[PDB]
């Protein structure tokens, strides 16, 4: 890569969520192997993000090579409509068996976003076949649920600044965000502004919306799992269905492998990406109940109203399949939960720094709020020269390291977040 | 894969718009190589359908192979925020240099509804940061532009069974389908057009169509004239044009991009489908500077959209191989030449029972029937046949790949010929 390169890259090239009139520096990678990231230059970084909560076992991974290039000599793609093949149907046999049971029906889909269309869309099918005029949808501020229309229309309204689209997107029931910690107590005082909204629309509502345990994007927020059992019950009593977004919680990030395992619960509607493949290469999935299914089938369309062009898609699939391959060992459970003790014993000093709010950890992901925003480039920057690769955002400096990371490369990591909060430097 | 394996796919794995209740048969493929797939049972089809419009290369293409393998060596996949890497630097250079001039800012993204989603949300942004009241689009009826909901609400209503989600789909502006065939213009077809455009010209948003070839929505080829007259329209009222060439880019209609055949340039164009020769999921929005100026300098300080796996370098690397494939130019004669053929063996249709119109243009053939066929029968019959034609409501039509041999699409041709003669493979 040369700077001619780079030059493209600032002038041409829209990035995630970044000005393209003043964009802040990008870097560029030129490989990957184990936790780490090698730059252009040859500088190697220990990844704390695991590109964004995917890349859960590393890269350049031995068995997931293997499992994609074989896959490439057999076919890296073809239609799913009317046909069907081995990756797609063994990942299903893989993702049903390893969910609560009621959700044994799977909506292979491409990203996230669209995993989450699916289930809103699910839902307002399933009662428009049932008679009932139902088409709101309660969620939880704080929350993040993706960029497509939809998933924005139960994105928290103040982060996703919904000023913007104010008269194009649905409004919504939007209840207080989960007060109880997940390290702490329960308050049921927590409950009255969801018991308020419940009682005043409980007749309109197609399905309640929330990620379970952890809200993500939204404030790497850590709430009490007694808040699921509470809803799994009110929507069981009220009819309505549930829908988990596990995107970012599936596949033994906070300790479980599906957070709502935490509180015993299963969803009506669950959506799953990031680790499903990884991190190799996007893919997602929908899974719902039986009653759900065909009741949709049975409507007056005839079928669930949803079929991307890429659906299934083999070279994923295969992905995907070696992925959870891996976490059928179970040796995930002692490095996560390694992972875990490291995690608040090393960040714990950070509580004392002047720069911090607050510290929380679950599973492998550990958290440090700050008072004020972070700046940037800077912060960046000096990330970058510590040898680590850690993106932080707004007030939130947090790790997620794939599950094969060393004691000494974590270690390298808890090191650099202590670091970066000791004063204000990059702040601001 | 064992029968029980194909009975596990029937009860727990959705399909593309089909029925969960009364599920129709698939056909389980094991490879594919050439223009050919390969069912478990070693039969051989001759694909007519590249995957939905995506496998402009066939199958197990070796440039492609040897990209995507390369490219696992390297990394299949990192993040895109505050990273860049050389198989996007490539691919971006490559679709700023192949479109129109002004097209020169581009946001990758991993699936067509998405490319779709980008648009309206770049359009909706655009008129914020100007002050500007503007949240209708102005869109064609027999329209399809994707499945996640802003991309339905620009669908087609009677198509899409708008009536599913009246009340949750903003209502936007459906000018009537263009009658002008790809033919004589007749002036009279802009009166509609016109008339909403005097009545909302304040309000509009964006007006987007699929250039020349509607799709998903009916097959429908029409003149080029009315991009020259829109683009016009656009111009004088200040309005933004998207183009979704999702399914028109990179050759089918005998150009690289179906607006060339008007000579026009789009504000916004969405690409996807071929552009990684159909080997896994990837979509392109390209905007002029002035549109990605404008947003990024509005309130959110940029575009607000980042997908998790945006930039993906696998999808990337596969994208990069398929278009050096295309940089050779052999695409234009082989789309010619099987112009040609697909007119010429055709034709015959037109003296057929079943049939309602033949419409060829460029790799695209289409056999519009006078009633809806019978899904489960006709596409049995067709693998009875060697080939894979997957037929849907009143149309059977054939988009092969553009490497296909003149053996091979005499193949396609006769049996869509053989299943229009009579009412055996009609209505169900
Ligand atoms: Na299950
Ligand atoms: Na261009």
């Amino acid at each position: 890569m040369t700077t001619d390169d780079l030059a493209f890259d600032q002038r041409h090239i829209l990035h995630p969520y970044t000005s393209m009139t003043s964009p802040l520096p990008v870097y560029p990678v030129v490989s990957a192997e184990g936790c780490e990231l090698i730059l252009s230059d040859g500088r190697r970084l220990v990844d704390g993000m695991s590109s964004w909560w995917a890349a859960i076992h590393g890269y350049n991974h031995p068995q997931l090579n293997a499992a994609m290039k074989s896959q490439i000599d057999a076919m890296s793609h073809v239609m799913f409509g009317g046909i069907t093949h081995a990756p797609a149907i063994e990942l299903c046999r893989k993702l049903v068996a390893m969910t609560p049971q009621p959700l044994e029906c799977v909506f292979l889909a491409d990203s996230g976003s669209v995993a989450v269309e699916v289930a809103m869309k699910m839902a307002l099918q399933y009662w428009q076949a049932k008679g009932e005029a139902r088409q709101r949808f309660l969620t939880f501020r704080n929350g993040y649920h993706g960029d497509t229309f939809g998933a924005m229309s139960v994105c928290d309204p103040d982060n996703s600044m919904h000023s913007l689209w104010k008269g194009y997107l649905p409004e919504n029931l939007f209840a207080p965000a989960p007060q109880s910690r997940m390290d702490g107590e329960w308050d049921e005082r927590d409950m009255v502004g969801f018991a308020r909204l419940m009682a005043a629309h409980r007749h309109e509502i197609a399905a309640v919306i929330i990620e379970p345990i952890v809200q993500g994007a939204g404030g790497m927020r850590m709430y009490h799992p007694e808040w699921l059992k509470r809803i799994r019950k009110i929507c069981d009593r009220e009819g309505i269905l549930l829908i988990a977004d596990e995107i970012a919680t599936g596949f033994g990030k906070t300790g479980k492998l599906f957070a709502c395992e935490h509180a015993e619960i299963a969803p009506d509607i669950l959506c799953l990406g990031k680790a499903l493949t990884g991190g190799t290469m996007t893919l997602s999935a929908t899974l719902t109940t039986r009653e759900v299914a065909e009741t949709i089938s049975n409507g007056e369309a005839g079928c669930f109203m949803h079929g991307p062009t890429f659906m299934g898609n083999p070279l994923a699939c295969a992905a995907a399949n070696a992925s959870l391959a891996i976490l059928e060992s179970g040796d995930w459970q002692q490095q996560v939960a390694d992972i875990e003790v490291q995690l608040r014993e090393q960040l714990a000093p950070a509580r004392d720094a002047e720069m911090v709010a607050d510290v929380r950890v679950l599973g492998a992901i550990g958290v440090v709020e700050t008072t004020h925003p972070v700046n940037m480039a800077a912060l960046q920057k000096f990330f970058v020269e510590q040898g680590v690769w850690i993106r932080p955002f707004g007030k939130l400096i947090y790790l997620m390291p794939p599950y094969i990371i060393l004691p000494q490369q974590l270690q390298r990591l808890t090191a650099a977040v202590n670091r970066a909060v000791q004063d204000e430097t990059f702040f601001c």
